[PDB]
């Protein structure tokens, strides 16, 4: 970007009682947070999202809340937040690396970790059912969005709408998620708290595929559990996903027998999800990414 300096930033973390080295490495891929991976002077190594623009404070200070509460109900690391700030944000770095990351150019996806392996499928399925067990009443208490059962459909039609309006979409995908939204029978009758953004590039894991971190906390909410299975599809396939239940359920995990469709309807709804995305932030560049995944190019 080269919009601030290593000093600008050495400043900033100082101002927040952080002193770093000059040695820092750069991720520009998100679109809200400008990331470092920073060192301070007695060698701890740190996560840096310093906000791209004005106005998220709102935003920084829900997801504090967010790891605050999630970090007594988990097993595997969160983000511990010692500086959450609407000009820093700052976390020494967790044990393992994603799962995945992507290349810098191009954003082709680059497995760290064989895909196949069956510990992420026991390891990640422990994960899904600690979140999903986070009780109600404390994410009340954190003023957190929660979405009972019969806000589900209402919502999602309303997101279709709009989308059709504003971006476009296919036949053929228009009338997938139109007899999704009818076909009752695959909407569960609970919601539990969701990660809201759970796939491969926010799980850390080591090699041999044992998940031992959570990243990106910013999406959780309570909402139809589907949500959390469906990045899981696109990636690893419907024989993973069907292990993957299976493992949960054995666990305790509440299922229903729709479980596995909903979360393919879901996973088939990314590029919906998408478009609401592109739709609220207003960037052209995004706006054409979603019309080609909504099949109008």
């Amino acid at each position: 970007r080269g919009s601030m300096t290593i000093q600008d930033i050495q400043s900033l973390a100082e101002a927040h009682g952080l002193l770093l080295t000059d040695k820092m490495n750069f991720n520009e891929m998100g679109i809200d947070f400008k990331v470092v991976f920073a060192l301070d002077t007695k060698g701890q190594q740190w996560l840096l999202r310093i906000p791209r623009r004005d106005g998220m404070r709102e935003q920084i200070k829900k997801e504090k809340r967010i790891l605050e509460l999630v970090k007594k109900h988990l097993s595997v690391e969160v983000p511990d937040w010692r500086i959450s700030s609407t000009e820093l944000v700052a976390y020494p770095i967790l044990k393992d690396n994603p799962v995945l990351n992507l290349d810098a150019e191009t954003y082709e996806i680059i497995w760290n970790m064989d895909k196949d392996s069956p510990k992420y499928i026991t390891s990640l399925a422990k994960t899904l059912f600690e979140i999903h067990s986070i009780p109600e009443k404390e994410v009340r208490e954190n003023d957190l969005k929660i979405m009972k059962p019969s806000d589900l459909r209402p919502e999602i039609a309303n997101n279709l709408q709009l989308v059709k309006s504003e971006i476009g979409i296919s036949e053929q995908l228009e009338t997938r998620y139109r007899k999704w939204l009818d076909n009752d029978v695959l909407w569960a009758d609970f919601t539990q708290f969701i990660h809201g953004d759970l796939y491969a590039g926010h799980v850390l894991a080591s090699k041999d595929g044992a998940v031992s971190g959570v990243i990106d906390w910013s999406t959780a909410h309570i909402d139809d559990p589907a949500i959390d299975f469906a990045g899981h599809v696109t990636l690893f396939g419907e024989e993973s996903l069907k292990t993957l239940i299976i493992e949960y359920e054995k666990l305790g995990g509440k299922v229903w027998n729709k479980l596995y469709e909903q979360t393919l309807e879901r996973a088939a709804a990314s590029p919906l999800m998408y478009g609401l995305f592109a739709l609220e932030t207003q960037n052209e560049s995004l706006i054409v990414g979603a019309k080609a995944q909504l099949g109008v190019i």
